[PDB]
């Protein structure tokens, strides 16, 4: 069976999980713990960290012994996963649609980690202020590209449209007016939960026991 | 002809010059200008953004009219040029190799990015000692992951090696110190240096006179 080893939160890695949720893959899941603060202790990982064989140790990673593979890099995880799995481009007209939203949902995404995890207040609504103020026009050039269509490309679903989900769906968290009125993105969101596979894994005890961050982060350290 | 369109700044695109650069393919560079300090006018952009029909309009962008494609988001249009110009895996394991690397190329590119266009020197004194805490480590890394290797999957280039070459050239320029760990990733910049068509692009008066950031940047605003 191939392993994915994360910390118990959804993270960086709530992408890859809701497509193997989609997907219906069968996978152990091998969760880490953070200790409590202060020390915030990570033992178990550090254990088996240099261990593992894997050429950039981190969380997550993704190893199936059987198929020989060994990756790190949420992106290159969840590309494997998706070429496995058939949710890809079927032309190249796809791919770059696909890749550009990839981008978009990347950079959405990277700027969400560095505000939710930032040191101090005055760093946290720096760019709580850069989110609030760039994010809307992002979300409407997003809505605009789907149109009226199902997922990104269209009529299939593909492995950006878990990464958009997932981001969309920590933004509603953080901040629920930049998405409220924001109806095509709305029915986006409702659209893919609804599919059976994620709708199975969002209303396991599994999932609802995850926070969004680490507790050390300023937001979404608790459920 | 195919138009890339950018500043004039090396900045984001200078990966994607280098590819065309060493593929030989013919392209008109539309460049767009900054206005002086400090209002930093970009109007040239935006007399054209609206009107180029980009879904995600930005720079840099590429135009094909003769292949019908329009691209924005950098890595979207590098892969697109890859998989034209035959610079991508040819089997699953080289296209897993390339992934984990061109997440930590992004990675360093875009801490980079927010060091080098930091508001004032107390924010850019902070994020330099980031940069000089955490990235010798990822440098060892990626110097590890070469081995005694060409390139990224060993005796063929591919796109990757353009993404990683650029930001390793930045970093070299913006703190020399950080290569004290790999001599090997020195050599892997000599080596793809001494590529003939990027020798000829690099030692052009097109090249030379770029700046790696756009003015208002703390580090790398001039030639
Ligand atoms: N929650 C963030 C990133 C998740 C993540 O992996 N963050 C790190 C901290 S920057 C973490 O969980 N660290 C756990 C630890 O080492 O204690 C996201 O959704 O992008
Ligand atoms: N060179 C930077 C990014 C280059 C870039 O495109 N920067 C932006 C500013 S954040 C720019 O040139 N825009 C022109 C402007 O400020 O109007 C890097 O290392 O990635």
């Amino acid at each position: 069976a191939p392993i994915l080893g994360y910390w118990k939160i959804r993270g960086l890695c709530d992408p890859i999980r809701l497509l193997l949720a989609h997907t219906g893959q069968e996978y152990e899941m091998k969760e880490y713990s953070i200790g409590p603060e202060p020390g915030y202790d990570i033992s178990e990982w550090l254990d088996e960290k240099f261990n593992l064989g894997l050429d950039f140790p981190n969380l997550p990673y993704y190893i199936d012994k059987d198929e020989g593979v060994k990756i790190t890099q949420t992106v290159a995880i969840i590309r494997y996963l998706a070429r496995k799995h058939g949710l890809v481009g079927e032309s190249d007209e796809e791919t770059i649609k696909i890749e550009m939203v990839e981008q978009q949902a990347i950079e959405l995404t990277l700027t969400c980690k560095r505000a939710f995890y930032s040191k101090d207040d005055d760093q946290f609504n720096q760019l709580k202020e850069e989110i609030l103020t760039s994010f809307p026009r992002k979300l409407i050039d997003l809505a605009k590209f789907l149109g009226e269509n199902q997922y990104i490309i269209g009529d299939r679903i593909t492995y950006v449209d878990f990464m958009l989900w997932s981001i969309l769906d920590y933004l509603r968290l953080f901040e629920e007016s930049l998405f409220d009125e924001a109806s095509s993105l709305k029915d986006y969101l409702t659209r893919i939960e609804s599919l059976p596979g994620i709708e199975k894994y969002r209303s396991s005890d599994d999932f609802k026991r995850l926070p969004i961050t680490a507790p050390m982060a300023k937001f979404g350290g608790s459920i």
